[PDB]
């Protein structure tokens, strides 16, 4: 059968569970994770402060979660290099992107991601919110004169090593940094997504920056429909259309959380990421009601739910 | 012209510089490091106590130290995985040794150490106080539980990876963390040193633990001469004689189970080649204390110079 037809068959039956699958919440421990997944959430996020026993404690780690929940779900982490977190004592860390491109070859970085990704996979991570593809992050510090082709080359290698061991890489943060106008992003920070999305299977995460000339004035990109339409169409130099899953950056570090979740989904996101402090049920209430009222059109919601289900096939 | 001849010729001229070459201190920043190095210290130790700019700031990094100081010197770091006491975050980190053994092959661990070591080398590191060879660090938590052959296999693979990129690995902590009696260590925590010291060029760090059945009752291993004699002779199951450089664990934190200048002298007298400590305020005092001990014969001159030769060999 067709993979899409198989995923369509895995879309949840109840509408509350359909919209819940479009959300991904940061969790602090095993209990919070199980409570979120029992409400239908499509995935959980392991944050910098997340209890490390959730990775290592037998009977109360990710394998136990998959046991207690009889469905497929995503497990994300932010493992991009050069940043200590609770999970570092367990899983290690990449160097900072600047150190990797300064001192290693693209082949070493790809081989490094395969090895480190092996430890991530063995602990039940399925999504890594990395690599950064910001051009200046892979270059030397201090408008600038870094090379987008370098950022594209190393990000592509990094992502290929993760994919070899079954970890979905996610390029971030679309459409890039340096608030410079869209035209200036198209000749610089947008270039790496070209090679990134045409040579790997990675997903994309949209950031909160406000881009003059993209969509509506003063609106963060993560909740502006023009951002997602740009990603879908690929209408930028070197861009290729993208029909995979689009994540948001953490909507809590941006509105109320529930309104921000709905705002991002309505704009075109497939996975609304945020650090849940208990408001998950209120968000599901608000988003399910928007589908019933027509504020969130049903076919857009179901098209996103199909993209989410394709992750598990 | 042998390798040992070339190193013997680079041994410092004055006796004060000779004994100071047997010391290695933690440094807080570039200005402190350059001041330590102009006092003749053999090497510096980068850690969580160190200004991160010392690794990165142009004109104030390690490369700039090597330009300001004529002679060769060592730059150590503790970069091992699973420890919170990290010098910096820009270099990445290994997974914990348990995670490495659980989830990766020894071929992956070797290649991992070669890759991460490349970043360490490009920032001026020459010595890495890793790997731990304790059997339980490489196995599951304790319920003869874990297999010393696994610790030996992975610690050896880890060490070979660092060497490929010019970083000296240091096996630690001799004669073993776990305090069980020497006879017990001989059947367990001492086993990995056999493969480590016969298959690699790694150095060895002696710890501070008090081992019953080894030397004087109640004396930490780092200042007991019997620890170093055991390491030199390889007088334990599977052990080979080791004539490389022997480090002490951080002398500036030896616990109350037993002054800084006296600790340096005691560890060198006992057989160490590199007296290591973190709090650099006592460097001048230690140079004075050990220098006078060589003049008075308390620290025999041929022992001190043999150690100085081992140290110079790291640079040839």
């Amino acid at each position: 059968p067709t993979a899409e037809d198989l995923a369509r068959a895995q879309i949840p039956e109840q509408q509350r569970d359909q919209v819940a699958s479009l959300m991904m919440v940061g969790v602090a421990n095993y209990d919070q994770a199980l409570d979120a997944l029992n409400q239908g959430v499509g995935g959980i996020f392991i944050g910098s402060w997340t209890d490390e026993n959730l990775l290592t404690e037998p009977g109360r780690n990710i394998e136990a979660l998959r046991e207690a929940v009889g469905r497929d779900f995503s497990v994300s982490i932010d493992f991009e290099g050069g940043r200590v977190q609770r999970a570092t004592n367990i899983l290690g860390d990449f160097p900072s992107p600047r150190v990797m491109a300064q001192t290693m070859t693209p082949e070493q970085v790809e081989d490094l991601a395969e090895i480190l990704g092996t430890g991530l996979a063995a602990h039940g991570v399925t999504v890594n919110f990395a690599p950064v593809v910001d051009v200046d992050a892979w270059g030397l510090p201090v408008s600038f004169s870094n090379d987008p082709a370098v950022a594209a080359t190393y990000a592509t290698a990094f992502a290929k090593g993760l994919s070899k061991v079954g970890i979905t890489p996610v390029f971030k943060h679309f459409p890039g940094h340096g608030t410079p106008a869209l035209d200036e992003l198209k000749t610089y920070d947008l270039i790496p997504y070209g090679q990134a999305l045409s040579e790997t299977d990675g997903a994309v995460m949209v950031g909160h920056m406000i881009v003059p000339g993209l969509g509506t004035d003063g609106v963060p990109s993560s909740i502006d429909p023009a951002t997602y339409q740009l990603l879908r169409s690929g209408d930028y130099p070197g861009g290729v259309p993208f029909d995979g899953v689009i994540y948001t950056d953490d909507l809590s570090g941006m509105h109320s959380p529930a309104e921000a979740v709905l705002a991002s989904l309505k704009a075109g996101a497939d996975q609304a990421l945020w650090i849940d402090y208990g408001s998950l049920g209120s968000a599901i209430d608000r988003v399910d009601a928007a589908v019933s009222s027509g504020e969130y059109p049903q076919e857009q919601m179901l098209a996103s739910a199909l993209r989410v289900q394709l992750l598990y096939i």
